């Protein structure tokens, strides 16, 4: 009898909303329509039988106040939780000018239009009320559709993000003007009307911020528990919307905008398990809100509203319906001359797009709802009912059914021929490699005897898409061919973990640009813009650490002055007096108690008591130096107000009281700007190493591969040209980076180093486990600690304090692990300092020693660029022969120098545990052998990490131990030359020094004469 | 003002669970007891403070008849979505005696101690009430130290079994005893008793039953739309309970227990992205009922309950844990001599662990705060909480935190060598890895300079866990040594989707079970238990094939009387009658109206006429011979009774109608439970399959690797005979099941076909995907045309006709894809037939002709069996000499016969295409080329699927064009000889037929005499 009957209508549209979004999926005809009818049939028979009234009365009929609270959070944050925030920054005005002042204009011009055509004879503010809920959009399906047509990305998210604004501004003007119709006020002050209007504007972005920081902070402090961060997610959710709206009296839906947004671009903080989780989550909240929405303005239209309709209502639908669209592209025509310069501008057939695909829907028609029970017996909710869920149907029925055909119209729907040649050749080898799977079962003991014609059938896939002038076309080939296989070893870096998500779509939408105007090739300058950092964040941090420079100033008092303990706990004292600062001015604006003055001015006392102490143990600490720094100065002061105050009307203790403890709390509040203004210039500073990252790695796997593709030298030389002159651009500039800020550039470069070894480190999990040496279990008992590690390193500090350059030394690849060899170079060693343009070696010079970079760039002279902890001379001391190239310092450099004699020393005295000599070999090997093997396998599937990890396992042959070196291929699968010369055991014909040995070479005799020292390095086979 | 103040609540709970979940994460305290304590504080504060209260009081007294809707079906659900089904089904009868006649003594016990110990003069339905509640419990901490711990298998899932049913019944129990109390009713009819003890006892899981079948059909007829199977699987929960309990006045928590149960087992019908969605989704709302629940009982525990205690009620508390602890244990240890025998049986300290680990919790809880609601102002619901939430205290705060301990006493927390040995082998894998990405990263001119100090100390990862007599126990490591090679190829098979899991942990089990007996392997015996068919599904099979065997029987009449569109329109028209049926009773009983009556007879004349009608036409299509069925006979009777009811008392009317055309319907029906049982046979069927493919396989690759790892030839030697003697017992049993059930097995291997063949097609989207040459969108769309046939492939029909010799011949390996070459050999062809127990051919025979097995199967005799579609004589054709086996049929059998002077000229005519002998010679060449790859790296981490496939791409060299075959190894992996010998081009040396060329090898002269001609396989490397 007391059972809560809302299950079943809850439960019900769920079932309904089933049927209808499968029966309904092939058609044109949207899902939503349906349902729509299927609550009017609830309606009628409803309005008959009485038992279904009570299934449906406690929904149909629910209250407006809870509408808001429960459906306008899931389907805004949702909304917000779907974007792609980077693309939506990255054209921000361009929404908000057509979102905000756009939604002006096509509300007002909505609202004369019912104040003139109507018969209703409504007001401004009805008629406001009436534009608000008319200009809300949902595009939720033409979006779509272009998210599958391609070319999305400049007008998908500009729909998505303009309806997102439309519909946050809508329930804010509809909030607005509701009260003045339904709750009219008379005060109606000006000043009021401007804090009134501070609140819903500025005020709810503020509280989302705030509430998005605050969450995302201990998202990133939760390591292993997957129900917790959900729960957060949502109690943050509907909170920041209740509070903001209910306590504030603040904008809830800006407030659920901006946290769904700022969460939306905090991620990362969120495990990938629960990120993946929450976006089906909310989306299935979201589609419950909808099922519901329509069903419920299916069972009240009939009800209620469609017994009140007059014949004219009709011809005002339909001049309404056309009024619209007309006002929508009048005010998009109207924008774009300004959106032409602001944004990617827009064409005259994208612009029809936005006007077309202008679908109302759940938004607007839960609005309308809210109305109807707020209108009772007027009849203005009917017709606002009726005049929406009208223009919801036929935005339904018309423009969600031809937007499809107007797309073919306007050509925008064509697949690309690059998209036909990809779905060809996939579908192609698809078909082969079940061809190659079908012959194996037909060889098989146990499925002989299977109906080969009934599978073949049933796994088949098919295909869903079913001279001077040659030489102005050549290029383009070679234009085509080259952005191609630069958009390809992008996608190679992000699978691999290498380049972030971010990056590669701006690689990749720089590419995609590059091909389309005629001429161009992807450009430096356009990339520079990434890692150009904006000149207020560094102007910040140099001002501000400025404010804490004790270096002015930097018998236990001394100890205790400067104790960190006593310096914390004073801090919090000041922390703990905040709260009868405004205890006090609170309880005098309640009282105008006694009992309560007198205890917090008591109080008052025994702080002036505390302050005095605190600053007495300062002044015995320092002396006649405590006064030195002006922060000092203001402590003196405190004691001054606090003895004033003791001795002693109520404003001149207020007054000095509020100032006080606020400035001396600025002291501790200080170095946390400082943190964040780090946290910001690393978050760019990241991104411009990855795309710089991105770009040279890109140009340097490309080169390998155009090499061969390209059949005119003339072309392929021009081509090249363009890549080193854009690498050694990017080289440099990232090598400046640096030097303006080292702290933080070790802070990225560390995270990218865990990031790659964990990442490494969790596919040698997969790898037993998909071996079977480790069972499921214990593999994902693994796998969790590697997990939290990764999260814990977004937790690592913005800033690292670079290491001195005795800690270099230590962690050099040919030094580390031997402490005895560490200390007889560290002593050896000598530091040297090189003024801004110094040449440090030149071409023939005769190798003295070996340098190591501490600080500072250098450019050689083959071109390229070097900076800290790169090594130099590590060939020239081995090979014992004139120094290689050029060595120009493009600003002040240090560099640890040890000399050719006493390193050799070092050589001929270190090879108990793997010799010295050979270490240094290691690293010169890798270094050259990678740009070999890069080259004869670039073309395929391979990246220059892998091969370098292909390399990493090899090691060097111990010649001195035979005259000759015999090939075999089943425990060695690699092979390369670097130092000296062989004479092949078959053809006697010599193999040039840095040279990869040919399948078809078996053995390699050496000789032991004094000039070279043969080197050959090999890679045993798994 | 009229916001939901609910959803603080709500969110509140959220935040206090995660601070109290992330606060006490490493402590042993549960976190629970912390959330009671904080409902607590919430509870004296609102007790004083009003603000608070009205954010408190719509959640803290929430009325009961709600609370049960609501939160139980989510418990219960949860609880059941989380089950291992298959190991709960294996052992359901020791769960079944423990949990239902355990419960009923224990609560009796309990109540009797309540009647007699406590000074409340219980009377014996309120003390069963409480005994109820008392004996519900929620083990998830217990079951989670289980799962950590390992050895869980065979007593995490009896507490959690036990723990479902016993809340499941407790509930039912108190639902029935409440009512005694709060509800009471006096007419207490016995007859009605037993009806109403069938409603909640049978009919419940019967509900759930029909529901569960529905649900899951449309589950598994939903393709690429996750949120409806979501929403439907929401929607059904939920509606089967409100249903059950409302609307039925069935059980609705026995409904949900086995709709749960169910849809867990059927989860192949579910899209994998939504289980694992689900567990988590269920996971959660399970984790907010349970931290309300804890806030509610705080909350009201503090206001109403603790205000009314007395002094002796502590003494009470602590007798009373006291009680149900030796309770418990009596219980457990009484039925222990039955359970010995039902099931697998409880050790000592097995039995205290489920004694120590009877936790009680929010199921508990939640029946209590029931019945403080209904107590009002009474004493019983302060009483009953107080000594709910006392037990619940002391069991968290006790049991949940010595029960580790315990184990340790006990000594089963020891982990097993086996698992020490794996996790540092596998700790020591991963610090190489890294320590190999650390010197890589050394080497990178952009990650030069990072702090390699952190980096280290960061992705590090821990160890968690940080003669005769010879003979006697050389045979253990030999032993242990096989059976832990193994479990390694079950995971294996696993992980590459040849082998399902339920098949795995079955072989997993029985490996484990093997190691523990002292002298025990791994016994056929034991594993013929799997695919062993249970006689009742046969009999009924075989019973209604000839209800239906219409063959007795079997101008346009007659072929309307055949139509298939007639007879489903004739069932259909008797579908539509059922509603007048039950319509007229219906409303006899209602009126006991006249216009209504009036309309249903006339509709019965009317479908008299058409029943009559229908009977003519087939009386004129079949003559006289339309009554030599039963089925017709009765069809006669319905125009006698349809004449008679025309001409002319109720019930003689009724009682013939009832009957007439149930019956009539029955010949429909039938079919269909013909389909259901051929599904149930498949099921079992295809268990058995996998099961002996994965002991099959598992010792094909076994042997390859213990033929060198142990040490001794006579222990060697023991170990292979087991090896072949199971397997071939293994595969005799497997072949004979087809020959009992053709078309269930050639349904099943079709569908592992067509499953292997998408698995390996999935495989490549990936593999261009990450090489780049496909983009993620498209990638993905492919991918799911790949998914939804997966899902088609569930629907595949049960039973597949098996096709007809003539269709085997096209499909095999050398005819598919030739149709002028199978139209020769097919006109050449001859089909044989052989009675049991025949020889075929024999050892030393001229090879006359080739066989195909087309039915029956044939042992070999080095044994083996072979059955349908295997060709026999692919080599003594190729070779023409004498056959190199036995043949004999262990059954009649079937065969295509072509003689080989008739194939010898289609072999001769047969060449523009891919020679017909290359492919005979291909098919050999796979058969006999894989065991020697197998042997030369199944100890490494291949599988001999991946060894066809890898050898699936090669093929055999044109010998003919070259008097030699020099190596290369770039675009060449493995090569293997199979016909003929080859002279060594450097060492002269012959190398012989059936061998692997070693690597060493480099180029081979052969000859082109007419003894032989020499055969070399290939496979290009990628």
């Amino acid at each position: 009898a007391h059972a809560p009957k809302v299950i079943v209508f809850i439960s019900g549209s769920c079932l309904f909303g089933a049927i209808s979004r499968s029966l309904f999926k092939k058609l044109p005809i949207p899902y939503t329509v349906v349902l729509l009818i299927l609550g009017a049939i609830l309606g009628v028979v409803a309005s008959n039988v009485p038992l279904v009234e009570e299934h449906t009365r406690d929904v149909a009929h629910m209250d407006p106040h809870v509408l808001l609270q429960i459906f306008l959070p899931v389907l805004i944050f949702e909304s917000a939780f779907a974007m792609d925030v980077h693309t939506f920054m990255r054209s921000f005005s361009q929404v908000c000018i057509l979102a905000l002042f756009g939604l002006v204009v096509a509300s007002v011009l909505t609202a004369v239009l019912a104040m003139n055509l109507f018969n209703y004879n409504w007001n401004f503010s009805e008629a406001m009320m009436f534009g608000a809920i008319m200009s809300a959009t949902d595009p939720v399906a033409v979006v779509a559709l272009l998210k599958d047509l391609g070319a999305s990305k400049q007008l998908g998210t500009i729909i998505e993000g303009e309806s997102l604004l439309n519909d946050g501004c809508a329930i804010v003007i509809f909030n607005v003007f509701m009260k003045m119709v339904f709750f009219p006020q008379l005060t109606s002050t000006v000043g009021q009307n401007v804090l009134y209007f501070l609140q819903v504007a500025v005020a709810g972005p503020l509280w989302g911020y705030a509430v998005a920081k605050v969450t995302v902070f201990f998202l990133s402090h939760i390591f292993n528990d997957a129900l917790v961060e959900i729960t957060i997610t949502l109690a943050a959710t509907y909170l920041t919307y209740y509070i903001g709206d209910i306590w504030l009296e603040v904008s809830g839906v800006l407030a659920v905008v901006v946290l769904g947004l700022i969460v939306n671009a905090e991620k990362t903080s969120i495990s990938p398990e629960v990120e993946v989780f929450l976006h089906r989550f909310w989306e299935m909240l979201a589609y419950l809100a909808n099922t519901l929405i329509f069903m419920m303005v299916g069972v009240v239209v009939t009800q209620k509203a469609l017994v009140a309709v007059d014949k004219m209502d009709w011809f005002y639908l339909i001049i309404l319906y056309l009024a619209i669209t007309i006002i929508r592209g009048m005010v998009i025509s109207l924008f774009s001359p300004i959106l032409s310069r602001i944004g990617y501008g827009l064409t005259w057939r994208n612009a029809v797009i936005m006007t077309w695909g202008g679908l109302r829907g759940a938004v607007g028609l839960a609005l309308a709802l809210v109305v109807e029970n707020l209108a009772g017996n007027d009849v203005i909710g009917s017709k606002f009912l009726f005049h929406t869920a009208g223009i919801v149907v036929l935005t339904l029925v018309i423009n969600a059914t031809t937007i499809q055909t107007l797309l073919r119209i306007l050509g925008m729907s064509d697949i690309s021929i690059p998209k036909r040649l990809a779905m060809a050749g996939a579908v192609r080898r698809i078909h082969e490699g079940q061809n190659r799977t079908l012959n194996m079962l037909k060889s098989d003991r146990f499925l002989a005897d299977a109906d080969w014609d009934i599978a073949t059938a049933a796994c088949e896939i098919s295909d869903p898409y079913s001279s001077p002038r040659e030489f102005a076309d050549m290029m383009e080939e070679a234009r085509l061919r080259m952005l191609k296989a630069e958009k390809i070893s992008y996608w190679k870096q992000f699978e691999h973990g290498m380049l972030a998500r971010e990056a590669l779509r701006l690689l990749v939408q720089h590419a995609e640009v590059a091909a389309d105007e005629k001429d161009q090739f992807i450009l430096v300058d356009d990339l520079k813009k990434s890692w150009q950092i904006k000149g207020i964040y560094p102007w910040l941090k140099r001002k501000l650490e400025d404010l804490i420079s004790e270096k002015k100033i930097a018998k236990l008092m001394y100890k205790i002055c400067h104790h960190m303990a006593f310096e914390v706990t004073i801090n919090i004292a000041i922390v703990l007096n905040i709260v009868p600062i405004i205890m006090e001015f609170v309880v005098q604006d309640k009282m105008a108690l006694q009992k309560i003055e007198d205890a917090l001015r008591i109080s008052n006392y025994v702080f002036f008591v505390i302050y005095a102490i605190e600053a007495i143990v300062k002044i015995l600490g320092l002396g006649r130096h405590y006064i030195v720094s002006h922060w000092n100065k203001f402590d003196a002061f405190i004691l001054v107000v606090a003895l004033v105050d003791i001795i002693i009307k109520v404003v001149k203790l207020f007054r000095l009281l509020r100032g006080l403890r606020m400035l001396r709390l600025t002291k501790a509040l200080i170095p946390k700007l400082i943190l964040v203004v780090n946290g910001k210039i690393n978050n760019q500073l990241s991104l411009g190493y990855d795309v710089g990252k991105g770009y040279i790695i890109g140009e340097e796997e490309v080169g390998k591969i155009i090499d061969r593709m390209v059949d005119n030298k003339k072309i392929l030389r021009e081509l090249k040209h363009i890549s080193e002159t854009g690498r050694l651009q990017v080289v440099k500039e990232l090598g400046l980076l640096q030097r303006e800020h080292p702290g933080i550039a070790v802070s990225v470069k560390t995270r990218q180093a865990i990031r790659t070894i964990l990442n490494h480190s969790r596919e040698t999990i997969h790898e037993l486990q998909g071996a079977g040496l480790l069972d499921e279990m214990e593999a994902h008992k693994l796998e969790l600690t590697v997990e939290i590690k990764m999260k814990r390193l977004m937790n690592a500090p913005s800033s690292i304090p670079p290491p001195p350059p005795e800690n270099l030394l230590k962690n050099v690849s040919w030094l580390a692990g031997d402490m005895k060899l560490i200390d007889f170079i560290k002593a050896r060693a000598s530091l040297l300092h090189f003024d801004y343009g110094e040449v440090i070696v030149r071409e023939g010079d005769e190798s003295d020693g070996l340098f190591l970079i501490v600080s500072g760039l250098v450019k050689l002279y083959f071109e390229d660029y070097l900076t800290v902890g790169n090594v130099i001379g590590e060939m020239g001391v081995l090979t014992k022969k004139p120094r290689n190239a050029t060595v120009t310092c493009e600003t002040t450099v240090q560099v640890y120098f040890i000399t050719a004699e006493d390193m050799n020393i070092a050589i001929d005295t270190f090879t108990l545990y793997p010799s010295l000599e050979y270490r240094l070999w290691r690293v010169v090997a890798i270094r050259i052998a990678t740009p070999l093997i890069m080259e004869q396998m670039a073309f395929q599937g391979w990246t220059q990490e892998k091969v370098k990890l292909h390399l990493e396992r090899g090691y060097l042959v111990d010649l001195a131990e035979s005259h000759f070196q015999f090939n075999i291929d089943a425990t060695l699968e690699d092979v390369i030359l670097i130092n000296g010369t062989a004479y092949n055991a078959h053809t006697r014909e010599e193999i040039r020094s840095p040279c990869l040995i040919s399948r078809t070479v078996h053995k390699l005799t050496f000789q032991y004469t004094a000039t070279e020292e043969p080197r050959l390095f090999v890679v045993r086979n798994a």
